[PDB]
């Protein structure tokens, strides 16, 4: 059984994660997950929010989980990538997760709120079971 | 066991994939894959395909895959780098494999047919067993 | 059980990697690896030496692994990349790991000995119980293609 975790912690992250049970029927490897927020990403380096907090479980144990570039994060309008290649998100990590991404071109480019430009996999690459969204005003599992 | 399935869907394909099995005795993790087709990429986004289907299969059950660059991809005429950082290729995709590579470059660049740019890496970084190269004029379930 | 082995090949990388077993209470799933002396990376390709050959294991065989930036590798002021975007270490590699660095920006940028700009990460993503540092002078069959 491999589960994944999502809380948002602003409100207009709450607006795209009401509190709910995903299945994952695709098999999907990947979990997409929201800009959350209108961005604007400048030439270069851009550290932006994701506005959630997240955890990953694999045979009822917490487990690190990775950090990919969907395929459409880059276009020819916008040539995006991620900084670290993938994000490698530890197990006991608590705090927000976060992008660090490289705008290649010349000119700032727009993110739209409802865009998944990234998408989360499990360490080892399971395929999740489930992906919970937890209420805002909830501890979140420790 | 892990194993991997390609099928050429192109012409240009057939000639580089033919019908065969291939063994993984070295015990690489990645499965190198033809460009198939002479190339010129422009400075920026290109679009890139592999003239291929592939299917992965760990303990007989259908599994996803992931497209790394190899280490030759990037010299220092040819700044190149796959847009995604990884590929992320789901179980259920049975569509031809697709790149995104980025020319940092500032000029045009050659690729030709024979190179190998990327390599495909089975869910959960499983040393692949068998490399099956199936006939293209053939229905796979 | 996962461990991974780190012997250092120059006077340098010793400094750094002094003899020892270091054990993964945190459980984290990267193995920091310094730089080991300080270079200067131009503007574009750079063919970095690690200064270390690395050896992991998984339940007693010897398996690949995975190199990956850390977050600290690029900042607003050096724009640092992996080419390959992770590299990929096949079991059957036995010599000095290298990394492929590209500066993406146009004046050369400064990395220092003691920084870690990537980590290791098993096969598999299995966390790590055990990182060996070993003896530089010695002679390992664990090594061995
Ligand atoms: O893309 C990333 C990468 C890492 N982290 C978090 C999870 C890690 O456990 C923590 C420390 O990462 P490093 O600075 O050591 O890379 O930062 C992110 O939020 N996003
Ligand atoms: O580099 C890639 C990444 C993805 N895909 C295919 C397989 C995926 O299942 C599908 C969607 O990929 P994402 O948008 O989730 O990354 O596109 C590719 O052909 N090449
Ligand atoms: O970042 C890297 C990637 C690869 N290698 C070594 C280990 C591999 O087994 C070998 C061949 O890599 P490829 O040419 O298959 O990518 O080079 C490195 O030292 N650093």
């Amino acid at each position: 059984a491999t589960n994944f975790f999502i809380q948002p912690i602003t409100e207009e992250a709450e607006a795209y994660y009401p509190p709910s049970v995903i299945t994952n029927k695709r098999k999907d490897l990947g979990v997409d997950v929201y800009c959350c927020s209108d961005l604007v990403l400048q030439p270069g380096l851009n550290i932006v929010r994701l506005h959630i907090k997240v955890a990953c479980e694999h045979m009822g144990k917490k487990c690190g989980f990775k950090i990919m570039a969907r395929s459409s994060m880059c276009t020819h309008e916008r040539l995006l990538i991620l900084a670290n290649g993938i994000g490698l998100i530890d197990p006991g990590y608590v705090g927000e997760l976060m992008l660090k991404i490289i705008n290649l071109g010349d000119t700032p480019v727009q993110i739209w709120a409802k865009e998944c430009l990234v998408q989360l996999v499990a360490q080892g690459d399971h395929v999740p079971d489930h992906i919970n969204i937890l209420k805002r005003n909830q501890i979140f599992p420790l």
